[PDB]
Formats: structure tokens, C-alpha cells, sequence
């Protein structure tokens, strides 16, 4: 990290758990039902790896990730009750929340130094839609950003981190990935990025253990952006 | 129009004439000697656009608008009698300004503006690279930046603007085209964009004329960012 850094966003940016389960309650609620929101947002992401990797073993054929997180509604509703009385415009609206999920509260203010002395862009599986929408409505500022989506592609696929570089126009040893998740760091350090880790105890809500064991292979790691922008002398 | 803009770069948001003519008075004097920055930015663009034309038709392997223009350099160098003593490392830094294009002095308050009531994003026919370069060196802010590097293209081919409907979630009538190039502005129109003309009768420096009529088929007219951020009540 020389030059720029590439933020991954869901969970290492971004609460999809406070999200879900929080408007999924102001969905709920207000068609008279109660629904188990971190059940579903379980089913939900996993019916989204599984219909992802098939996306990736090259059988299911590509989509954009709003697509395939709509796709995955309607399998996991069909083990709930409820599901039934949601029509396709009730789900539009259901899926809609994954361009909306809420920003952790150091991530605005560390993006805003780092971005003071780095290229900053965001490298993440979401759609274009879905990340703009996020980082436009949660002030969070980059100066670029890119998704999988450009390449038709998902992490940790080279073609993906390739991308990062040929759009800023650096080398490897010039980028650095900053991810919660240890496999999008380890096919980034494969590929000869510098990377840092943001520990995120809570990425998937209260009642969960994370890997947040720090490892050698990380060349920063961190509890917070803020703390990250405060190690690369933002 | 009433969801998302996008804005060409060259010309339209950014003072070329002056980049190269100012920045490439002063490369020549660290190195001491004279040119005619005016005729040289000429035979630049229009070298380029010829190369261009040769990947657009296929009759020559796709290269980045970087590598672009650093061939097109080479060609025109051949001209001009100061053009031996430049090595390759003084024509890679002359290509360098490329990516430092300043900005017409509307620009940067007229997008802070506009970004205040819409979602908005480059859409040039540049590289990403320089693009992003551009933006971040002149302040300028974007929710996201795209060109048609990232379809291997460019404007007016019809991708480029389905590529900025796709990565914002939006249709073509929500969408809206802003430049001071009447090409473009044509085919945003025709795929049902609203289209806003920005006239700059400077594009070109001091001694020519500029076609800055407005049409019947323009949505909006103004003379500066700011004043289109006026008239969309931003």
C-alpha cells in the first residue's frame, strides 16, 4: 500500500446484520407478521455462497449479484411459513436492502484519511448498484469504485484483483487489499498485494464467533479503519 | 435525468488546452528549449484518435488510451526538431499529463452541487486510470467513475451507455448526458437519455470557434456546471 488501497465491503465495511435485521422488522411488523431476520439473513447469505460458487464452478451462468441475491429469496422463503404471503414486488423490495446496508461507524472517517494519502476505490463482490447506492447514502468517499461485476467475475478469482491494478494503473507491490475476511486477503498475497486486516468481531451479529486471529501473512491489521489510517500515517 | 448523471471529461469538465500548453511550457524549459505546445497538442489528439480508430475497427490489438497516447506521442515527436532529445523517459513523464487535466473553474462547485440531488459518474471515452486521476487531482466529486475502458470501447457505442445504466440500476430515462460534444449527446438522446449541453467555446484555446448552438432535442443548456446544477435546482 504505496499508492492505493482496495476496500472489500460487505461486513469489513459495512453492518448487512444490523440491516437486515433491522428493516426486515420494519417489513415484518408492518405486514403483521414477525420473522426470524437473522435466520433469514443466514439462509440468505449462504443460498448466496452456494448459488455463487455455482456462479464460479461454471455451470450457473453469470449474474449480476442482485440477481442472484433475488434468486436466493425465493429458495430460502420457501422454508419459511410467511414467504408464501410476499408477492415478487414484496421481495424486489426485501432484496432492495443489500444496496442499502449501514456503514460501521469508524468506516466513513478512516476512508476520508486514507483517501488524504491514498488512491482508495473499493474492490467487492456487490453489484455497481448495490456499492454505489451503499457508499453514496453512508457519505463514505472513494475515489473509485469497482465490483466484480466489471469483470463478470467473483473473489477470490485473479481476474478480479487484475482488475483493481489495470483500473488505477499500479503494480501489486503498490495496492493493498483491506478485507475482514482472510480468503480475499490470501488470494490478494498470492498475488503479490499488500494487505491489511479489519477485525470485525460482530460481522455476523451477536450470537456468533469470527476469525479475528491475527496471522504473518498480514501486513497491517486493525479494529477499525480509523485505527488502520492511523498506522499508514494518514 | 431525474435519478443519475453522467458527465463526459475531456472538454467537457476539464481544460486541456491549457494542461498541455502550460504544463508543457515548463517541461520544455527545465529541459531548455521551445515548441509550439498549441500545434503539438493538435497533432497529439489527432494521432491518438487515428490509433484509436484502429482498435475501435479491430485492425489493431486493444491497448489502454495510456499506452495509446504514449505511441501517438512517439509518432508526432518525429516532427518537430527538440523531438530526438526527448528519451523515453522524458516522453513518459510528457505523457503523464494526461491523467493531470485541470479543471474548467465551473467544474468542481457545479458537481459538489449536483452530487447533492443525484447519483453521478464519469462516463469519457479516457482511460480509468487517467480518469480517476483527473477527479481526485481537481477535487472533483463523483459517486462513481466509469469509462469505456471498462467495455473495451467507446462512445457512441451503444454498450458504453447501456454500461452506465447497468452499473447505477437505472434506465435510460432516469438517466441524463452531460457534454460539450454534440456526438454524444446524440446518442444518449436516441437510447432515451435526457441530454444537458455544456458549451465550451475555449475547448480548443484562444484562435478557433466552437459550435455551441443549442437544439431542439436538448433537455437542459448552460455555459457552466454550476449552472446547470441552477437549472436542475440543485
Amino acid at each position: 500500500g504505496l499508492k492505493a488501497l482496495f476496500f472489500d465491503v460487505q461486513g469489513t465495511l459495512v453492518d448487512f446484520y444490523s440491516t437486515i435485521t433491522r428493516e426486515g422488522e420494519a417489513f415484518s411488523a408492518v405486514r403483521g407478521f414477525q420473522a426470524d431476520w437473522t435466520t433469514v439473513t443466514e439462509q440468505w447469505r449462504a443460498e448466496y455462497r452456494s448459488r455463487l460458487d455455482q456462479v464460479i464452478k461454471g455451470e450457473r451462468p453469470w449474474t449480476t449479484t442482485d440477481r442472484i441475491y433475488r434468486e436466493a429469496l425465493d429458495g430460502i422463503l420457501a422454508n419459511h411459513p410467511w414467504g408464501a404471503s410476499l408477492n415478487s414486488a414484496d421481495r424486489d423490495e426485501l432484496n432492495s436492502l443489500w444496496s442499502k446496508l449501514i456503514p460501521w461507524d469508524d468506516t466513513a472517517p478512516g476512508l476520508a484519511r486514507l483517501r488524504s494519502k491514498y488512491i482508495t476505490s473499493t474492490l467487492s463482490n456487490g453489484s455497481m448498484a448495490s456499492v454505489l447506492r451503499i457508499s453514496k447514502l453512508g457519505a463514505l468517499p472513494f475515489d473509485a469504485i469497482l465490483t466484480a461485476e466489471l469483470v463478470r467475475s467473483s473473489k477470490p478469482d485473479p481476474k478480479v484483483y487484475q482488475l483493481a491494478l489495470d483500473s488505477v494503473g499500479i503494480e501489486a507491490h503498490q495496492a493493498m487489499m483491506v478485507a475482514c475476511h482472510k480468503y480475499d486477503l490470501q488470494a490478494a498475497k498470492r498475488l503479490g498485494f499488500k494487505v491489511a486486516f479489519i477485525a470485525r468481531p460482530f460481522e455476523f451479529g451477536p450470537n456468533k464467533k469470527v476469525d479475528t486471529k491475527p496471522e504473518q501473512y498480514f501486513d497491517y491489521y486493525a479494529n477499525s479503519v480509523v485505527e488502520l489510517a492511523g498506522m499508514l500515517g494518514a
